[PDB]
Protein backbone atom coordinates (compact mmCIF):
# COMPACT_ATOMS: atom_id res chain seq x y z
CA UNK A 1 0.00 0.00 0.00
CA UNK A 2 2.83 2.62 1.46
CA UNK A 3 4.41 4.00 -1.70
CA UNK A 4 6.89 6.99 -1.12
CA UNK A 5 10.18 7.88 -0.36
CA UNK A 6 12.96 10.70 1.37
CA UNK A 7 12.29 14.27 -0.19
CA UNK A 8 15.07 15.37 1.92
CA UNK A 9 17.22 12.31 3.43
CA UNK A 10 18.67 12.44 6.48
CA UNK A 11 22.62 12.54 6.72
CA UNK A 12 24.09 9.14 6.49
CA UNK A 13 26.97 8.66 8.44
CA UNK A 14 29.50 6.35 9.22
CA UNK A 15 30.29 5.11 13.18
CA UNK A 16 33.26 4.18 15.00
CA UNK A 17 33.34 0.27 13.75
CA UNK A 18 31.73 1.04 10.23
CA UNK A 19 28.21 0.59 10.99
CA UNK A 20 25.55 3.29 8.83
CA UNK A 21 23.62 5.43 10.99
CA UNK A 22 20.81 8.29 9.99
CA UNK A 23 20.94 11.37 11.76
CA UNK A 24 20.04 15.19 11.66
CA UNK A 25 16.62 16.69 10.28
CA UNK A 26 14.68 14.67 7.16
CA UNK A 27 11.25 14.36 5.22
CA UNK A 28 9.63 11.29 4.26
CA UNK A 29 6.91 11.89 1.85
CA UNK A 30 4.46 9.71 -0.22
CA UNK A 31 0.60 7.90 -0.36
CA UNK A 32 -0.31 5.78 2.83
CA UNK A 33 -4.18 4.92 2.60
CA UNK A 34 -5.35 7.34 -0.12
CA UNK A 35 -3.73 10.61 1.65
CA UNK A 36 -0.70 12.01 0.97
CA UNK A 37 1.72 12.33 3.80
CA UNK A 38 4.97 14.26 4.95
CA UNK A 39 6.99 13.29 7.96
CA UNK A 40 9.19 15.38 9.55
CA UNK A 41 12.30 13.50 11.53
CA UNK A 42 15.39 14.52 13.69
CA UNK A 43 17.70 12.47 14.95
CA UNK A 44 21.12 12.62 16.73
CA UNK A 45 22.90 9.74 16.19
CA UNK A 46 21.47 7.54 18.70
CA UNK A 47 18.10 7.68 17.74
CA UNK A 48 15.57 9.11 15.33
CA UNK A 49 12.11 10.30 16.12
CA UNK A 50 9.35 11.91 14.60
CA UNK A 51 9.03 15.77 14.69
CA UNK A 52 5.91 16.34 12.94
CA UNK A 53 3.32 14.33 10.57
CA UNK A 54 1.51 16.25 8.00
CA UNK A 55 -1.74 14.58 5.96
CA UNK A 56 -3.66 16.17 3.07
CA UNK A 57 -6.73 15.25 4.78
CA UNK A 58 -8.01 13.50 7.33
CA UNK A 59 -10.50 11.25 6.53
CA UNK A 60 -8.61 7.65 7.14
CA UNK A 61 -6.66 9.14 9.79
CA UNK A 62 -6.38 5.71 12.00
CA UNK A 63 -5.15 3.37 9.52
CA UNK A 64 -2.49 6.10 7.83
CA UNK A 65 -1.63 6.06 11.64
CA UNK A 66 -0.65 2.50 11.69
CA UNK A 67 1.00 2.92 7.97
CA UNK A 68 3.11 5.59 9.33
CA UNK A 69 3.92 3.23 12.52
CA UNK A 70 4.76 0.64 10.15
CA UNK A 71 7.12 2.76 8.27
CA UNK A 72 8.54 3.97 11.00
CA UNK A 73 9.27 0.33 12.26
CA UNK A 74 11.10 -0.44 9.22
CA UNK A 75 13.10 3.29 9.35
CA UNK A 76 13.79 2.98 12.75
CA UNK A 77 11.98 6.11 14.03
CA UNK A 78 10.32 6.49 17.47
CA UNK A 79 7.62 8.95 18.63
CA UNK A 80 8.71 8.93 22.05
CA UNK A 81 10.32 12.42 21.69
CA UNK A 82 8.45 15.25 23.02
CA UNK A 83 8.44 17.79 19.28
CA UNK A 84 8.44 21.62 20.05
CA UNK A 85 5.95 22.31 17.07
CA UNK A 86 2.61 23.26 18.01
CA UNK A 87 -0.12 24.53 16.23
CA UNK A 88 -2.25 23.94 13.17
CA UNK A 89 -3.73 20.70 14.90
CA UNK A 90 -6.90 18.90 16.91
CA UNK A 91 -4.20 15.83 18.25
CA UNK A 92 -0.88 14.79 18.65
CA UNK A 93 0.28 11.47 18.05
CA UNK A 94 2.68 10.14 20.85
CA UNK A 95 4.00 6.20 21.11
CA UNK A 96 1.82 5.75 17.90
CA UNK A 97 -1.67 7.10 19.57
CA UNK A 98 -3.42 9.79 19.25
CA UNK A 99 -3.83 11.96 21.90
CA UNK A 100 -5.06 15.61 22.03
CA UNK A 101 -3.87 18.88 20.94
CA UNK A 102 -3.51 20.20 24.68
CA UNK A 103 -0.56 17.66 25.19
CA UNK A 104 2.75 18.37 25.00
CA UNK A 105 4.12 14.79 24.37
CA UNK A 106 4.67 13.47 20.97
CA UNK A 107 4.27 15.78 17.61
CA UNK A 108 1.33 17.52 16.13
CA UNK A 109 -0.56 15.96 13.43
CA UNK A 110 -1.42 18.37 11.28
CA UNK A 111 -3.93 18.07 8.36
CA UNK A 112 -2.64 20.86 5.78
C1 LIG B 1 18.03 7.32 3.30
N1 LIG B 1 17.64 6.39 4.33
C2 LIG B 1 17.65 5.09 4.17
N2 LIG B 1 17.21 4.49 5.28
C3 LIG B 1 17.02 3.15 5.86
O1 LIG B 1 17.42 2.32 4.87
C4 LIG B 1 16.08 1.70 4.19
C5 LIG B 1 16.13 1.98 2.70
O2 LIG B 1 15.94 3.34 2.45
P1 LIG B 1 15.80 3.87 0.89
O3 LIG B 1 14.55 3.33 0.21
O4 LIG B 1 15.76 5.38 0.94
O5 LIG B 1 17.10 3.28 0.07
P2 LIG B 1 18.69 3.65 0.25
O6 LIG B 1 18.91 3.98 1.71
O7 LIG B 1 19.50 2.50 -0.28
O8 LIG B 1 18.99 4.95 -0.70
P3 LIG B 1 19.76 4.81 -2.15
O9 LIG B 1 21.04 4.02 -1.95
O10 LIG B 1 20.09 6.19 -2.68
O11 LIG B 1 18.84 4.10 -3.12
C6 LIG B 1 15.10 2.31 4.81
O12 LIG B 1 13.91 1.41 4.97
C7 LIG B 1 15.64 2.62 6.21
O13 LIG B 1 15.77 1.49 7.00
C8 LIG B 1 16.98 5.48 6.17
N3 LIG B 1 16.51 5.45 7.55
C9 LIG B 1 16.36 6.73 8.17
N4 LIG B 1 15.91 6.77 9.51
N5 LIG B 1 16.63 7.96 7.51
C10 LIG B 1 17.08 8.04 6.20
O14 LIG B 1 17.31 9.09 5.66
C11 LIG B 1 17.24 6.67 5.53
NA1 LIG C 1 18.76 9.90 21.54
Amino acid sequence: GTLGGFSKPQKTFVRPGGGVGYKGKGVWTGVMEDTHVQILIDGDGTSNWLEEIRLSSDARLYDVIESIRRLCDDLGINNRVASAYRGHCMVRLSGFKIKPASRTDGCPVRIM
